RNA sequence: GAACUCGCUGUGAAGAUGCAGUGUACCCGCGGCAAGACGGAAAGACCCCGUGAACCUUUACUAUAGCUUGACACUGAACAU
C-alpha cells in the first residue's frame, strides 16, 4: 500500500516514495525486514521532516 | 349381570336353558367323559377404513452433510512467451 521505502530495493524504489503496491509485498518484506516503514499517517509527517532537514 | 340353570319342533339380530306349542323329569351329592352354554385366555394379528404412525427404497418432490468447479480474501515480487 502507501508504504515508504528506505533502501536500494528494485524498480519501485527511489530511496523513498509513496507507491501503490499490494499488501502482500508490504507486510513481512517491507513491514519489518528493514528497508521501509508503514505509512499510518504518522510516518508521512515524521519522515517528511527527515527529507527536508537532511 | 342375575338364575328356582330339561329335551324337541317352529319363531327370532337369520344356530334358543329362558319365546310359543309340546314332551319328559322325586329332591341332593360324588366319581367320570368334553357335546353345548357362539366356554375362559388376548378392544383379531387376517381384511377394509383413518386425508393414522413408523421405518426402508428409488432416474418421486424439495432440502442438506460430504465430494467437485470457479471467483475474491489469506497471497508476493521480478519478468518473458
Amino acid at each position: 500500500m502507501q508504504v515508504i521505502l528506505l533502501d536500494k530495493v528494485a524498480n519501485l524504489g527511489s530511496l523513498g516514495d509513496q507507491v501503490n503496491v499490494k499488501a502482500g509485498y508490504a507486510r513481512n518484506f517491507l513491514v519489518p525486514q528493514g528497508k521501509a516503514v508503514p505509512a499510518t499517517k504518522k510516518n508521512i509527517e515524521f519522515f517528511e521532516a527527515r527529507r527536508a532537514e537532511l
